[PDB]
């Protein structure tokens, strides 16, 4: 019985980033999802609706993919898990780390490590850099350099990482070995900036947290090539090229998180081929099995293996590992997922169909003064709401702008994200979107728009 | 292709707990697994071998279980994900939520929230005896107690926790609010005391701890029931009732650790439930799907529960989350092996093939100059090595006699394991494992040692 389901849910599951009394007292009612198809879910009372957030960026190759199904089947029932501590392998862990590293990162990686959760795979990176410069005898080259509005997980040094402050509240983040620089959000602008300058802006104020805390104390700089949950955010055009000089100049590695942008998010195969980006260190995780089996990997340049190595002959082996790391059932869902992305050509399809989203959205919502921003890169785009624009003035949190529009949304068939930050609405729909179903997002959120802007 | 397969885990495969260079370089062979059935697995090759340690204390209900494939593939197939954000649910994470509380979890636990491994839960568990403390208006109180020789997981605050230095080495662990007290291994306490005194010295060095650190400042204490990784190490006759006592006067959380022993890993269906702890928050995983998907959880007791809520009337949302948190096809797999674990009484057959798996091991090693100790509880059990005997004075550990017999074990089709502490050997079979099973086991074991002993 869906009543006794849904008791039960309020009695027993401590569900993430969930109003925990609300939702335990009623006052926020559960969905139960039950099925999906493509592009559109469906809860447990046959209401149907369009995912244009994919989950949350991650079912990429859309909902009910048999294929994937019977990857993780055969699989399952030839051998689910062993482990691959000691040397220990499976048949398809090999050939899902060969594949990421010929046909989807960027030249110059070598070795990938596996988790479940893009939180372990920065919990890893964090680790890797530390091994890294204690290895090279420098024990104070230690502190993680992430920006304003990040997202790089939830736990205590991932949640440090992250630069939304809900991640921190009474969790006594973030830990002292984090510091977090500017986003890199040019709209948002010290007031009157070229892009250029903005850039230049980002540049100087980066290079004076370095001369604060000092070069030779700074391990790392992680950041998204586009930041996802702060608000879809691209970077400026020059960013990454001059950032990628300063870190270099102050030998400081370079951590690509593309857990959103991986596997094709933007039109290319990762963020950091998109931008140019050559990073000492990439997170991978959502779309690297579209969400059908839970996977991340660490994937790690030749220059950082060959430093992991020397600390190995050193030192002995290194303490690191997850009982599941490289689950076979799951390393058999990435494998068909992978099938799938590149059958389908859905890299190709995301920059196509993610150029016509954009479009569509500008076409829309660009001239309506409610409207700060329309902004995007391939399948991600977002509206940010503004009570002047003009001013570039934000409404008050109390009004809730981003979240009346979601709900309005939702009631008429279609699941977007207002975003954590400001009042914002993201989008990230699957990559197999096609156009028709663009125009079918688009109006029922302009509908749901105007019904909040009345 | 066996070989190009190889070749491309050296070049591509960075494993966990694996020596990198000599791995990438071929001095560490790689093996690799491609099939099992019951207690025994298959290499590329066609080596069988019986697994005298289900995988990593993991593999509960045996291998091959095409009950748990179905299932898994059903769930797969009419809904692989959604997410469990603002409410969001699906009925497998529903279902086994109400059945750990109801049927697992002991009397007064209420919620279940969940992610994907042992050190991910354990990481949750921080981050809510912070949050716990910070929305009671006690900032200070948040140091964390955990034992030497402690197992935990593999991250950064979650490494801290584990005790094994291994886990610390080129890590800059432990972080400043973890402490450490002293490892329940009545075998090595400071010599002659009795149990008894054992405990007391165990109690005596926790109150100092206390004393010096303030108890105002100390939040939790974790712990495994039994050690595992650090071990196969029982808790001493009387310790679990004393250490409880010291945490309830001073007002310390209690947070057992249940990976290895939930799930009927003891003969009983916790570690919790086998020596009467009282927890205010339990760590699961490993047994929780018996390996066949990857799901971890964290049990929340009422009293926990109720400063949650009330957290979040008055801050609102807690920001906390994994994107496969609730993940419909590890909830699917945890639910087939749940039936499987009470269909087939297998926390009973741990009960009592456990006891006969204890009796075997005394039998056939009690009596040997250098076994140290023979120890265990339920389908756990170690041999402990020692160059003397009376003397409690171990081996070079550059002879390395504990890897030496599980190689041997290895080469005679039995996986047994070297723990990375002293020189033991450990075993934990599948929970299926019958007496003959056992028997034939501690044969195959008891041959190789004989052939590293005269040597
Ligand atoms: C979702 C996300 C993470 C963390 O992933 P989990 O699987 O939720 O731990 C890290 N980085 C980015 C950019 C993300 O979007
Ligand atoms: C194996 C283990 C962990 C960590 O589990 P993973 O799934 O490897 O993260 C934590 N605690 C205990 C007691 C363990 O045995
Ligand atoms: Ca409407
Ligand atoms: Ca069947
Ligand atoms: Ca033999």
């Amino acid at each position: 019985s869906l009543e006794q389901l849904l008791e039960m849910d309020r009695a027993h599951f401590m569900h993430p980033s969930t109003h925990a009394y609300d939702h335990a007292s009623g006052a926020l009612p559960g969905r139960i999802i039950t099925g999906g198809k493509g592009i559109r879910i469906e809860d447990h009372e046959g209401r149907e609706y369009i995912d244009a957030f994919a989950g949350l960026y991650c079912v990429n190759i859309g909902y009910g993919r048999e294929e994937v199904a019977d990857a993780i089947y055969e699989q399952a029932k030839q051998l689910a898990y062993y482990h691959t501590y000691v040397g220990h392998s499976n048949d398809p862990v090999i050939e899902l780390s060969s594949r990421i590293i010929e046909d989807w990162a960027p030249a110059g990686m070598k070795k990938v490590f596996y988790g479940m959760s893009g939180s372990d795979a920065n919990e890893t990176q964090i680790k890797l850099v530390w091994y890294y410069n204690n290895v090279l005898g420098r024990p104070n080259k230690k502190k993680i350099i992430a920006r304003e509005r990040s997202y790089h997980g939830s736990g205590i040094v991932t949640g440090s990482l992250t630069g939304l402050p809900s991640f921190h509240q009474h969790f006594d983040l973030p830990i002292d070995r984090v510091k977090h620089t500017v986003c890199p959000h040019w709209y948002n602008a010290p007031p009157g900036m070229s892009e250029a300058q903005f850039v230049a802006y980002c540049v100087e104020e980066l290079e004076k947290l370095i001369a604060r805390e000092g070069a030779d104390t700074i391990a790392a700089f992680i950041a998204e090539p586009v930041m996802g949950t702060g608000g879809i955010v691209p970077p400026p055009q020059g960013y990454w090229e001059a950032i990628q000089a300063v870190l270099r100049k102050h030998d400081i590695l370079l951590i690509a998180d593309e857990v959103v942008c991986g596997f094709g998010r933007l039109g290319s195969k990762t963020g950091s081929e998109h931008y140019g980006i050559k990073p000492d260190l990439i997170t991978v995780a959502k779309g690297l099995t579209s969400a059908y089996a839970p996977l991340s990997a660490v994937i790690v340049s030749e220059k950082v293996w060959d430093v992991i190595e020397k600390g190995s002959r050193e030192h002995g082996v290194m303490g690191h590992g997850w009982t599941y790391s490289g689950h076979p059932v799951c390393a058999a869902a990435a494998l068909a997922n992978l099938d799938i992305l590149e059958r389908e050509n859905l890299t190709g399809n995301a920059a196509d169909v993610g150029a016509y989203l954009q479009q569509r959205l500008h076409e829309a919502f660009g001239a309506h003064p409610l409207v700060g921003e329309v902004r995007g890169v391939g399948m991600l785009a977002a509206l940010e709401f503004m009570a002047d624009k003009g001013a570039r003035t934000p409404f008050d949190p109390a009004l809730k702008v981003s979240q009346k529009v979601a709900a309005a949304a939702l009631e008429d068939g279609l699941i977007v994200r207002a975003l954590p930050h400001g009042d914002i609405l993201g989008f990230a729909p699957p990559l197999v979107t096609t156009r028709a179903e663009v125009d079918e997002i688009v109006a029922i959120a302009k509908e749901a728009f105007d019904e909040v802007a009345d």
